[PDB]
């Protein structure tokens, strides 16, 4: 029938109380989970919160009972880990011809830029030449942009991966989808599988390949399900490798910019700074040296929850600051910095929030007076002002801008890491009275940038900022349970999460969710076969334009009622979050 093609995969909603027994939740990717820890996120105090996201955080590290799925600290995976060190080994004995490449797109795209500038400078660091390179879903401009449609498009995927590799002779390809979801890596694993003379696929992601994303893609006819089978199959002879341990839902249902960000750190500096650092040895990379790393982060993120009360603070600042209608300005100096702008940006998609709303800064680049000129003007009673820098930065430059900002601003705070016995200068830098310094042990390091004093300090400011963000925004109310209803459909999965939610929360079925979406996207035009035939992506472009479609068509359901009924309620509730969450009382 009209739309069958298209809904097919779809698995209906399963009757009240039998979402297990169905077998619904066994389908479920574990990076779409509910995450059971968080059932009452929307209900939890600011320190509960930081407690819970620890605790969610704290998942990556977690070993793997005894019938389960592999995590990062089981056996297949160091293993996996060790033999994909030792391929990156081969081409760093052979620079000539050779390159890697890091791709993903949205946050797996930006963590892949990251991580390819510290591998290049390490080598920089020893005069070699750069081999490493990334990939985002829709170019350079999408590190540091919200564009959540990119992603959708194989062909894309794959002309992005034919510009960098060149004339090259040996290429790795490290996928990064965490969802093992985006199209855009799908086309980029499956062409290297056609080129195994030349290219090497590693596919980084987080649910067992039995739960890869498996709805079609529109340029492509393999599904990323089928292309991770074979990379499997083909991973028995070396030519492939899959890495996905399990680390556990995300605090926010399919939020995968924390966990799925994190872990992907972790899983590849770890790897590949084991490659780099064992070469120069002439010893084969091994669990051991893997272990070291893994470990390290695993107290990084000790380390990092121990400060939660003050991490706690500053996300009630920041959801005052938005609260009231005021800004917040993440300040921060080299690669933290960006991490900052990454943070901010994030928002804009993942709560539906304007760019000012949280906003990041490296010193989006604005230097030291530029910003004291530009943008110390803006500032208010009101809004909230984080400094990130570590006690090796340039603090004259630093102290400057808090200076100025203070007398306008007052909600500052800040977060400043260091090696133990750095002291801050200004004993008055108070400034900040409650600093969160958050001070590292002493660590034997050789390379000369100390690259793994830079991984524990991303990581941790990214958890702090992830914590911060995310939180502050729970706070004003603006999610449900631990799910994220009121999105903005911008891609395919985005529109497959909406129905599953629509599913979720009203419990009718998929004839009836899937209608009342597509009604409430394409309102005013009513249900034609076309419509409901068309590919995903002619729904995705319409939605994308327009508010409250989730809430409106579940409205819709819930009331049994028109778009025209469920509109006019809306606009005659105090809010939307008060209108879905009486109508679901
Ligand atoms: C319809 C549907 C569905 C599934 C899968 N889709 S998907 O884009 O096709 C996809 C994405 C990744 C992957 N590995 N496999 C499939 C993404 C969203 N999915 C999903 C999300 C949330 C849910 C929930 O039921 C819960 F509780 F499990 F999180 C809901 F709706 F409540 F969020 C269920 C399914
Ligand atoms: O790496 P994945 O599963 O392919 O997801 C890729 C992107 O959709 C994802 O990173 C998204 O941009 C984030 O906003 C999710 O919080």
């Amino acid at each position: 029938m009209p739309g069958t093609k298209r809904f097919q995969h779809v698995i209906e909603t399963p009757e009240p109380g039998k979402w297990e027994l169905s077998g619904y939740e066994a389908a479920v990717p574990i990076t779409e989970k509910s995450n059971p820890l968080t059932q009452d996120l929307d209900k939890a105090d600011a320190e509960n919160i930081v407690r819970l996201l620890g605790q969610c955080d704290a998942e990556i590290f977690q070993e793997e009972g005894q019938s389960t799925y592999q995590r990062l600290y089981s056996e297949s995976i160091l293993t996996t880990m060790v033999q994909v060190a030792g391929k990156v080994q081969e081409v760093l004995k052979e620079p000539d011809g050779g390159l890697v490449v890091l791709s993903g797109g949205g946050t797996s795209g930006r963590m892949a830029f990251l991580m390819s500038v510290s591998f290049n400078q390490l080598m920089k660091g020893l005069g070699q030449k750069p081999l490493y390179t990334y990939l985002i879903a829709g170019g350079d401009r999408s590190v540091v942009a919200s564009r959540e449609g990119t992603e959708d498009s194989a062909l894309h995927g794959i002309e992005e991966l034919k510009k960098v590799a060149a004339g090259k002779k040996r290429v790795i390809v490290i996928g990064i989808s965490v969802g093992l979801s985006a199209p855009f890596v799908a086309g980029q694993m499956d062409c290297c599988m056609n080129n195994t003379a030349v290219f090497l696929p590693v596919l980084v992601g987080f649910n067992p390949v039995s739960m890869a994303r498996n709805d079609p893609i529109e340029d492509w006819s393999s599904t990323f399900r089928q292309v991770a089978e074979r990379m499997q199959k083909m991973q028995e002879k070396q030519k492939a490798f899959v890495l996905n341990p399990a680390i556990g839902p995300e605090g926010l249902s399919g939020s995968s910019r924390m966990k799925g960000g994190s872990a992907t750190k972790i899983l590849l500096e770890t790897l590949l700074l084991a490659a780099h650092k064992t070469v120069d040895q002439g010893i084969a990379a091994s669990q051991r040296c893997l272990l070291e790393i893994l470990r390290t982060f695993e107290r990084a993120h000790q380390v990092t929850y121990s400060q939660s009360p003050k991490i706690a603070t500053l996300m009630k600042s920041v959801s005052t600051s938005l609260e009231k209608k005021g800004h917040v300005y993440l300040v921060g100096w080299q690669t933290l910095g960006i991490i900052a702008i990454m943070d901010g940006v994030e928002c804009i998609h993942t709560f539906g929030a304007d760019f000012r709303d949280v906003r990041g800064f490296l010193i989006f680049t604005f230097s030291q007076e530029d910003f004291l000129t530009s943008i110390l003007p803006s500032l208010t009673e009101i809004d909230t002002v984080v400094f990130i820098f570590t006690l090796d930065d340039n603090l004259t430059e630093v102290q400057t801008i808090v200076e100025q900002v203070k007398e306008k601003t007052n909600h500052i705070q800040a977060l400043a890491h260091s090696t133990v016995g750095q002291t801050l200068p200004i004993p008055l830098k108070k400034l900040f009275p409650s600093i969160i310094s958050i001070t590292w042990p002493l660590l034997f390091f050789e390379y000369e940038g100390n690259f793994i004093q830079k991984f524990q300090r991303e990581l941790s400011t990214k958890w702090v900022l992830n914590t911060v963000s995310t939180g502050a925004h729970v706070l004003l109310g603006k999610i449900l349970q631990n799910h994220m209803l009121d999105l903005r459909i911008s891609n395919s999965k985005l529109f497959w999460r909406a129905l599953a939610m629509l599913q979720r929360f009203s419990g009718q079925s998929k004839a009836r969710c899937i209608e009342s979406l597509l009604r409430a996207i394409h309102f005013p035009q009513p249900l034609s076969d076309d419509i409901r035939a068309a590919p995903i992506s002619c729904h995705v472009q319409v939605a994308h334009e327009k508010e409250q479609v989730i809430p409106i068509a579940l409205l819709s359901l819930l009331f049994r009622c028109s778009i025209t009924e469920a509109q006019a309620h809306l606009a005659a509730a105090p809010s939307v979050c008060e209108a879905v969450r009486s109508a679901l009382a």
